[PDB]
């Protein structure tokens, strides 16, 4: 999309994986879907650093509405849950120096069961500009044909446009395409910000194999098509919470650097572990998904349940990735020469390698020739960063 | 078995699941199977409290083999990576205060390839006596007609035995007999200390979630037979290495509390989080799984992704623990009626309940018409300790 927005992929924070669709404010208040959860959050993105390090868009996704639209047929807050509304909610947002997110539906109800957005798709995108709105996530529920789906989503991406305001716009377009049409992601790429390409997440280590599985079956089709204003989204981190080991939470963090994905965290900024902030803001490992390149890394290799991924950056740099898939035993070893790497320039003449994860350690100069050995812990990623000497 | 042994369910260390069967002692010096690594596995039991907290048993799995067997037709300790042999490890073993196990199997080949011990049951058991062995762990590869797997088992059961010295027998007979017929778990504990029951766990929260599925699936031909002398054996304990988050390690420990198993870790006490550590050496955890009681605990309910289970105590006392399964969201409240615990009677008239995992924090007192209310991490658990009492 050429909105000159998310020239480099949108970071931010995302409630739906960690919080999902709690109504219970009686029984819950701190953890139910409501305008106080979106102010703390705000506030400590602001205060431990989140927004330093880049997190910079605070998104709400679905169940914020109120169970019906109002007098004039626009969009609405729930009453209780969101008392002051979206435009105030988005004015507190922006005293912080961060930006607000929305979610919306393209069908005729959201995912659970709240206003969608058929039929009103330019009521809804200026309802969201005059509100102040940064980010709209456009979901795909309850929309009865392809034609529909695709006409809704084409629809509200004109819409946006033509209310001026800059706002992100997050489709889940091929998602709800693939069961029955391969998509066409020069079209999408042409009406999204990025895209939601597989299952949505969740806090388990089954999941990130199954996203990345996926991602790297199909790369020739999506590898390409990524680039600044338009990226593959592989959906939320979900570092800090309950599911991963720390090196299944490495390896999302490392991967998610080398697929150029959007970085929205879903979690409780509340009760974060030092050890998950201290990886999701690891200034290193962000430069590397934000490099304003913005080529998207693929998966070159796979065997002996290893991979290994890399990304080019700019300035001749590479970062590489090696995964252990083996879910038994220990650290295990790897080597590949590295004039296999980068295409065969990243190391030519010689390069100097860092790694950066699980922790960071110079390697030291390798030489076209040499060959780059490590020890990769099960379900754990080595994460490199090659720099040419030319 | 009435040995006189596994009167509590053995505790320990075994090497499988953390460094398998790796042989390449010069590009892999740190993890092949090496008298040096169980030697130094040993200093750190001792020096690193393992002892203390219980764990007794340092216990070589397979690939301690020379590939065959020597003159006199005696197993041997492979040459390069055992040069001084078992009898001296042992010593090692015993001169810090440990036990020592071994492994062998009832077929003609161990699970990776080395000698059997069929043909040799009696004089294998008499090396092993003589080396000083204090538990031996029979394997059941390579055997695959049932009355050879049947028969091994037991004879060798004997033949330890014959020996005189005092060895916990470790069996996987009936995890071997699956393919045929589901195992008699009277003959079965007729003869052996413990018993594998299900597939061979790895460093994964599936496989925690399998084991855990599969022992509640089967709970009413396996609970019972368990007691003194004679454990199911849901295999180790693997806290402390790579697949497991937090909560998920947590599950485990608070489990296999629950189902009175033998607690071997498998994992590298060289590398090992004080976290990790912390749980694993968790006295209160620990006196759980080795309660002198020796009831294993069960599946009590299961229902919109939690799971409860509970475990008679000595003494009128409890272990409630309270499963999340559901893999999304956050912390998922779930309240229970005190009187659905323990049968009705572990608050009556009332129980202090004392929660042990994730965190140790009294709870307080507990009519017998109270409810408990819990909040539970996906993947997590919470472990509770139900003390009966007149008070308050
Ligand atoms: C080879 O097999 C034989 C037969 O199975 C086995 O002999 C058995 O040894 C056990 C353990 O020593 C004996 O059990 C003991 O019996 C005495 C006398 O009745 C009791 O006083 C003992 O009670 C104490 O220990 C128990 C734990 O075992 C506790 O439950 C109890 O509270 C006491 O602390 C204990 O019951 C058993 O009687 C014999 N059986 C026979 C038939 O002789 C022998 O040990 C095996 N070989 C080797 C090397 O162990
Ligand atoms: C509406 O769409 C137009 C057309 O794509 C956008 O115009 C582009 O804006 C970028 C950044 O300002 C420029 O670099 C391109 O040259 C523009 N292209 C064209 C064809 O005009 C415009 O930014 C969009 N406006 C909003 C508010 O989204
Ligand atoms: C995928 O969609 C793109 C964009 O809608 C199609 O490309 C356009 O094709 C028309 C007609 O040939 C050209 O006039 C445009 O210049 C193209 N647009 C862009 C942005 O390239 C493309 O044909 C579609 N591909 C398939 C296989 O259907
Ligand atoms: C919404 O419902 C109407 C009436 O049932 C239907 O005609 C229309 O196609 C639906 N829209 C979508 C996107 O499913
Ligand atoms: C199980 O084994 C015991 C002891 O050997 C034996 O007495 C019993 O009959 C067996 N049960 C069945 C059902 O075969
Ligand atoms: N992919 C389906 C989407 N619908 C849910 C909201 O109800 C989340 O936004 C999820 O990402
Ligand atoms: N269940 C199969 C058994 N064989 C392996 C050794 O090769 C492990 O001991 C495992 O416990």
């Amino acid at each position: 999309l050429d909105n000159g927005l998310a020239r480099t992929p949108t970071m931010g924070w995302l409630h739906w994986e960690r919080f999902m669709c709690n109504l219970d404010c009686q029984e819950e208040p701190d953890s139910c879907i409501s305008e106080k959860l979106f102010m703390e959050m705000a506030e400590l993105m602001v205060s431990e650093g989140w927004k330093d390090a880049g997190y910079e868009y605070l998104c709400i996704d679905d169940c914020w509405m109120a169970p019906q639209r109002d007098s004039e047929g626009r969009l609405q807050a729930d009453p209780q849950r969101f008392p002051h509304g979206i435009r105030q909610l988005a004015n507190y947002v922006h005293s912080k120096g961060l930006k607000l997110g929305i979610y919306a539906d393209v069908g005729n109800k959201t995912c659970a069961g709240f206003p969608g957005s058929f039929g009103y798709y330019d009521i809804d995108a200026q309802t969201f500009a005059d509100w102040g709105v940064d980010l709209l996530k456009f979901d795909g529920c309850y929309c009865d044909s392809l034609e529909n789906l695709a006409d809704g989503y084409k629809h509200m991406s004109l819409a946006l446009n033509r209310t001026g305001r800059s706002i992100v716009y997050s489709c889940e377009w091929p998602l709800y395409m693939w069961p029955f049409q391969k998509p066409n992601y020069t079209e999408i790429r042409q009406y999204c910000n990025h895209w939601r390409n597989f299952a949505d997440i969740d806090d388990s280590w089954k999941s990130i194999k199954s996203i990345l599985d996926w991602t790297s079956f199909n790369q020739e089709r999506i590898v390409d098509v990524a680039g600044p204003g338009g990226w593959n989204d592989p959906d939320m981190l979900v570092i800090g919470n309950f599911g991963l080991s720390w090196n299944q939470q490495v390896t999302q963090m490392a991967l998610w650097a080398i697929m150029a994905a959007p970085l929205f965290m879903s979690n409780d900024l509340r009760h974060i572990s030092p050890q998950a902030k201290a990886l999701l803001q690891d200034k290193d490992v962000i430069a590397i998904n934000q490099d304003p390149l913005g080529k998207q890394g693929y998966q070159l290799r796979q065997g002996d349940n290893f991979e290994v991924w890399e990304r080019p950056l700019s300035g001749l740099a590479w970062a590489v990735a090696m995964i252990n898939r083996q879910e038994i035993g220990g650290p295990r070893s790897y080597t590949i020469a590295v004039a296999s790497l980068g295409k065969g320039v990243a190391c030519n003449p010689a390069c100097f390698i860092t790694q950066l994860l699980p922790v960071k350690r110079k390697l030291g100069f390798y030489e076209w020739t040499s060959r780059l050995r490590s020890h990769i812990n099960p379900t754990g990623t080595v994460l490199l960063q090659l720099e040419n000497t030319m």
